[PDB]
């Protein structure tokens, strides 16, 4: 599928070996310290598309499929997907080729699009740099295709960034001479194979700030369908020219900003506001982005506050965002790890109760997107533009005059005082009613033009014409 295709999309990431087992249990063990397969499958994620698909999400992301390093390292197996060995198997720990093409088939028979996570930067392997069998390597079984071993030491020479090994001597990531034109050639006819073999629609690329830009987009060529990158930076100046290589990347620029303006009540809407301004502005197009504020790398957002009104509000402006939303299994039951290895929790233990507060925030969020969307073709094209901010507050508006969602987010917390917010710059005409999609509740836009927007409990507001909802499902 398409780039343009992928701007509607909403998407649930996942960890294959973490999200749902074949026998379905929700109580199987998952000790994260272990860093084991805990038996997640492909099977798993079918029988659970109803629980996703409730939340209003038209895709997912999972973990790569490849073959991995057989062994139990001292830092675990590779339940995560990230250290291959043979590119031409899969990893028989989440199933069989017939699963993983079932896979894809009950996400399109739901409407619903497989993203599918890709490394070309390196293999993987238990032991030192120096003790590298290149033979057990498929099909990359020589040394002559890979770069000469030395670890990244220097994160601001590019160069070294590029040619150099990510890992330890624990556990190295043999980093493929992505120069040359066999390994070039190798690779292509790889990703566009595995594209067509498993009928995926979109691949999500790790590390990408690892192989030299001239690789991509070949690559993303080769692949025919969207591809977003993992550029693992806060810099908008240094992310972004990545999207003149590949269709696009996530959104690092604005998580550090959206991190620190609802992790606390002291938050910085302003650093929020600027980002959202500079990515607009300086990114190739902010619109094929992808936009989260938790992943397996990072800690989660409930391990920085249990705030469920500050966790809504994160999740809402995720959603509701430029780009495409994504959120992280397990986000929306308010899992609190930290960093790797306790970000990696299994879904299953939470039971996946459906009336969760976050599960309906989500819900009720994707469901005004998805619907604005099918009503609005110049939606997901029009750049979310900040309108107001204030110390404790940051409002934003999405979509063509007449059909735009209007989102005024807070920072004060669940124990938020009420008070009403006069908003201007939504650009609703006066008197129009409007309807509060979360809370449905609904409200009127001054004759001034000025929306009085009943704030409490630092709850996020989510406005639309109520004339617009008309024969939809959203706040019946
Ligand atoms: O190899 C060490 C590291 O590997 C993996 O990290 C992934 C990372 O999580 C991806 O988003 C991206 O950055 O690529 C990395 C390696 O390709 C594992 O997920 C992680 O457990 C481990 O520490
Ligand atoms: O009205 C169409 C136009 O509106 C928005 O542009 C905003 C812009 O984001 C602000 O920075 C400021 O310049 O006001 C503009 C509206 O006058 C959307 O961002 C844009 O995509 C859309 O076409
Ligand atoms: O293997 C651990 C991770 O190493 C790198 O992460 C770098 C990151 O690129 C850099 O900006 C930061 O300053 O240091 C970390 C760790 O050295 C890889 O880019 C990541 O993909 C790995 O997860
Ligand atoms: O950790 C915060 C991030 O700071 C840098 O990115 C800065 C960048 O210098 C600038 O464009 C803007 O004013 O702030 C951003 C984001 O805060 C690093 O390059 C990121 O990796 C850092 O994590
Ligand atoms: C796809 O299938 C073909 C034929 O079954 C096979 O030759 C090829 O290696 C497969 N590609 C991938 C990436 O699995
Ligand atoms: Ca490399």
């Amino acid at each position: 599928a398409t780039p343009a295709d992928w701007r509607s999309q909403s998407i649930y990431f996942l960890l294959t070996d973490r999200f749902a087992r074949t026998d379905g249990s929700t109580t199987a063990t998952c000790n994260t310290a272990d860093q084991k397969y805990c038996g997640g499958t492909w099977q798993g994620i079918i029988d659970k598309l109803d629980y996703i698909q409730g939340m209003g999400f038209t895709a997912i992301w999972i973990t790569p499929v490849t073959a991995q390093l057989p062994q139990t390292t001292a830092y675990g197996d590779a339940y995560h997907g990230y250290w291959q060995q043979d590119i031409y198997s899969l990893n028989e720990n989440y199933g069989t080729a017939d699963d993983l093409k079932a896979l894809s088939s009950a996400l399109h028979e739901r409407g619903m699009y497989l993203m599918v996570d890709v490394v070309a930067n390196h293999m993987g392997y238990d032991g030192a740099g120096s003790s590298v069998d290149y033979s057990v390597f498929k099909p990359f079984s020589s040394q002559d295709y890979f770069h000469p071993f030395c670890f990244i030491q220097n994160y601001e020479d590019q160069t070294q960034v590029e040619d150099c090994w990510l890992g330890d001597n624990t556990v190295s990531l043999p980093d493929l001479d992505t120069t040359k034109d066999v390994v070039k050639n190798e690779w292509y006819d790889w990703v566009g194979s595995l594209v067509s073999n498993y009928s995926i629609d979109g691949l999500r690329i790790d590390t990408v700030k690892h192989v030299q830009k001239d690789f991509w987009p070949g690559y993303n060529k080769a692949a025919g369908v969207y591809c977003i990158g993992e550029v693992l930076d806060g810099d908008p100046a240094y992310t972004c020219p990545y999207q003149n290589v590949m269709d696009g990347v996530l959104n690092y620029p604005i998580y550090y900003p959206l991190l620190n303006a609802f992790k606390s009540t002291s938050g910085s809407m302003d650093d929020l506001y600027n980002m959202i301004n500079t990515v607009k502005s300086d990114c190739p197009d902010s619109t094929l982005l992808g936009t989260f504020v938790e992943n397996h790398d990072n800690p989660r957002f409930a391990s920085y506050t249990n705030d469920i009104a500050l966790a809504k509000n994160v999740a809402a402006f995720i959603i509701l965002n430029d780009g495409i939303p994504i959120i992280y299994a397990g986000q929306e039951q308010h899992y609190a790890g930290g960093n790797d290895p306790a970000n990696r929790e299994a879904t299953w233990l939470s039971g996946y109760p459906t009336d969760s507060e976050l599960y309906k925030l989500i819900a009720s969020a994707n469901a005004i997107r998805n619907y604005a969307i099918s009503k609005d073709t110049g939606f997901v094209t029009y750049k979310n533009w900040p309108i107001y901010k204030d110390d404790t507050t940051i409002a934003m508006r999405k979509g063509t005059d007449g059909s735009q969602i209007v989102t005024i987010l807070s920072n004060k917390g669940a124990s938020g005082d009420s008070y009403t917010l006069s908003l201007s710059g939504a650009g609703y005409t006066a008197g129009q009613q409007l309807t509060e999609v979360i809370g449905c509740t609904t409200v009127t836009v001054g004759s001034d033009g000025n929306v009085p927007v009943p704030m409490a409990g630092g709850l996020p507001r989510v406005l639309y014409p109520t004339e617009k909802l008309a024969g939809s499902k959203i706040c019946s």
